[PDB]
């Protein structure tokens, strides 16, 4: 139908814009801490602390798939990798302390980025 190609285009537009917020959140990760996922070689009880794992590649390939269907979907994965973070590190650490500055950033680009969702619809 020319409405399920109407809806496709929409996902295609809303792909766009969140590669955009993902790149523009992932700039705020220099040091790669959260690049890639959490090694369960290096980390072999990791699956005991953390329920859900998740990571910028592993979020790279859902949003490829058009597997992201709405700004709310994208934002719990990326809250996902700074909670995952909060949690299995300590206070006192650097990967604790990039979580926190990654959220703090990240909240600027995610408020404009829910402007532009509605705006755009």
């Amino acid at each position: 139908s020319m409405e399920q190609v109407a809806m496709e285009l929409r996902l295609t537009e809303l792909t766009r814009l969140l590669r955009s917020v993902l790149d523009q959140l992932q700039d705020k990760d220099p040091a790669r801490i959260f690049a890639q996922p959490v090694s369960l070689k290096e980390v072999p009880d990791y699956l005991d602390h953390i329920k859900h794992p998740m990571d910028f590649a592993t979020m790279r390939k859902r949003l490829e798939a058009q597997g992201y269907k709405n700004l709310h979907e994208f934002e719990e994965d990326f809250d996902l990798i700074i909670d995952n973070c909060m949690k299995y590190n300590a206070r006192d650490t650097v990967f604790y302390r990039a979580a926190v500055r990654l959220r703090d950033q990240g909240g600027v680009v995610l408020r404009q980025a829910r402007r532009e969702v509605d705006s755009i619809g």
